[PDB]
């Protein structure tokens, strides 16, 4: 049972599946039984989401022996939101009660607004460098 | 059961309270009878409220028969954060995961400063203007 809003272990994973194959970009086919035993996560799941991913174009599948997987395109330009829209449901980030007026509204446009920019504008290679300070001293909870 | 980030109807209400002063300024004390009576709220629930926002100095008392409160401070200045933070507990936006790296971190870090600029920037001017586009063509819900 987590906190925040639904960003489940599909966007998720598919994250490090992407970010993986980004940081590995000119290695060759990667295959998911190596990024599994990497990050202790379950191949049979993984398979499961790369679906979604190759079918958007996001990766590619290479068959054989020595096949798997590679980004298919440039960190630079595939975004969060990319991989993340993929993989989840449709995210709520605020739900409007029926009594709300226009005014509370205008407040969850922008908060919207700005949530959506991020995942629109935050690249593969951004998250690659994360530069930003994170602010978190410790823990694991990223307070508005 | 509500979707979407955890923003109870304290923070909602307390919002309502201040728009509802901010419209009214210049009409003298406003009292928690007549906002409850016009948008079918809990008198009781409300005075609840108004505590926290009083010990802040977003809005004043003023005690007798023709008392109640007024907004204080121009609405040009008060922020969707100082009335949000005041009334609802921490606001967890996203939860990393404990095996989670510093590419995953960095989202959550960029989605996070995002909201929060909203909050801290947003004036209760801003809200009674209302005039960004939803893009709701129905329902209630804010997908990023
Ligand atoms: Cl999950
Ligand atoms: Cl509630």
């Amino acid at each position: 049972y987590f906190q925040g809003m639904k960003i489940t272990t599909k966007g998720r994973y598919g994250l490090t599946i992407t970010l993986e194959l980004a940081k590995r970009i000119g290695d060759g086919p990667i295959s998911l039984r190596s990024i599994a035993q990497d990050k202790n996560l379950s191949e049979h799941y993984l398979e499961q989401l790369i679906g979604p991913l190759r079918n958007a174009g996001i990766v590619k599948s290479i068959r054989g022996a020595h096949g798997g997987y590679v980004l298919n395109g440039d960190p630079e330009k595939i975004t969060a939101g990319d991989i993340i829209r993929t993989l989840e449901g449709p995210i709520v980030l605020v739900e409007s009660m029926e009594d709300e007026e226009a005014a509370q509204r205008e407040l969850w446009t922008r908060m919207r607004n700005a949530v959506r920019d991020v995942l629109d504008q935050t690249t593969l290679s951004d998250l690659l460098k994360h530069s930003t300070d994170s602010e978190l001293t410790d823990g694991y909870m990223f307070y508005i």
